């Protein structure tokens, strides 16, 4: 009888997921319904027993922030009252973010501050979004402007950035773009401990931590906040039969 | 019929109570439970409307974090499935931490290192444990030890600490205590941006943000992993009728 709608998120501690809840949560609050958390950790399996578990008693909703892995089939009991995050399926509702899009706004602002060796660190292709599609943007502008692309995929943890910054730092290069604001936070701590000051830094993600440690790095907003306001009203339209399942594309915004 | 508890935190952005909430996970899943997670935001009357929700869906038991505001009224229809964690309520089980024994071993450790003039940076005392107990500690270190108490309590956000830092730093100050990891890394920032080298800082939590970030600040450990190991032990002790409830205290580690 209580209306509750879940949010299946695939970190607790992940700051760009935890940007997109803060703003589902008033949303939901405000259509009556209580929030749920529960954590994937880009398990399949977990899902589908959390979907299960939901199934059974009785959630009005679900909002699934998507990975590799998740199949259509597994989503085959919830096609009305469930919105993917991150990712999309056919014949799902889905709030996504534009990370090609991201990538070109930040090498366009690097190239026009007068950035020729511009550096990346990012995440393996593997990973479709912040790996492949973020790679591939920055590949596909420095074919377009005959820049050298100097890359290393390392992975998502801020160690993993503090690691591997090394490996792409050359002579020539005066700039690094950062796939998300957590490997930015790594090799910050790499360039602060070696005294490079030399390097401008760019990120994806403009999270409040980056915002007020290094006000100096370019940040893009993929625009968590808006996705999360999306997300919980394409829900409620749906599970109210007030909307079919729409494919929202968010904006990215510099600084 | 399937096994659920609930795990009721303040804040989803906490990174102290995330840390308690990343043990109590595998061993839920160990025992056979599927965890859900809910926010309080220090609310009374949001943790009063979550139980009721939590009760007409018969789950099983509740991890909810304590503050100020929950009374022994509203935690009735739970005194057997219930879990208290960070405070303790008469006839209830709890796992607490020793905020007390946190401060004291630290500036034990800044005394021996020689320091006389160690400032302290915290939260008010209507936040009983972080706010008063970890303050009155500080003052009771300095009564016995014959040294001047030098203290400002913004509250528990980083730009508190980074906007009331200078207030407490005097010429004769060698270092600052901070109640909380998130002050420490505002403080951290003003004194980057003042160029001031020579302070050692210290603070409580032991975080892996603070350890990467600030490895030359002194941190205790009040036992945040262990704290959620215990309580999910205690929670499931307690609702398979093994154990009756207990009231536990964590003790504080340093490095
Ligand atoms: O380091 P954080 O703050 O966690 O940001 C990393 C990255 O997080 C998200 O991407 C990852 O999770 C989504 C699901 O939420 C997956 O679909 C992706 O494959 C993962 O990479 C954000 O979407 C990214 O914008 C952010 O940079
Ligand atoms: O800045 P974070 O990482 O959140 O740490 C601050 C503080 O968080 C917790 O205290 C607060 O929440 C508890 C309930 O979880 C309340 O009982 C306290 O009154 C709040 O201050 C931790 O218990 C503290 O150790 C931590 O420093």
């Amino acid at each position: 009888s209580d209306k509750v709608v879940a949010i299946i998120v695939t970190r607790l501690d992940s700051l760009s997921e935890n940007l997109a809840v803060q703003t589902m949560l008033p949303a939901f609050y405000e259509q009556g319904y209580d929030p749920i958390m529960m954590e994937s950790q880009f398990s399949p399996q977990l899902v589908a027993e959390h979907l299960g578990v939901l199934k059974r008693r009785n959630i009005d909703g679900v909002v699934l922030f998507g990975f590799t892995g998740i199949t259509e089939e597994m989503l085959a009991h919830w096609q009305s009252s469930l919105v993917l995050l991150a990712r999309d399926a056919k014949g799902f509702a889905s709030v996504c973010y534009d990370d090609e899009g991201a990538i070109k706004i930040l090498m366009q602002r690097l190239y026009d501050q007068g950035h020729r060796n511009i550096s990346y660190l990012g995440v393996p292709h593997s990973d479709v979004t912040t790996g492949k599609r973020r790679h591939e943007a920055y590949l596909a502008f420095c074919k377009a402007h005959k820049l050298h692309p100097v890359a290393a995929l390392p992975g998502l943890a801020m160690k993993q950035g503090y690691e591997n910054v090394a490996k792409v730092i050359t002579p020539e290069t005066t700039a690094l773009l950062c796939a998300t604001d957590t490997l930015a936070l790594g090799a910050s701590k790499y360039l602060q401990e070696q005294r490079i000051d030399t390097l401008q830094l760019a990120s994806v993600g403009n999270t409040p931590l980056m915002k007020f440690l290094h006000p100096e790095i370019v940040t893009v907003d993929p625009g968590y906040a808006e996705a999360g306001r999306q997300a919980a009203c394409q829900l409620i339209a749906q599970v109210t039969g007030r909307s079919e399942p729409q494919q929202i594309i968010i904006p990215a915004t510099l600084s």
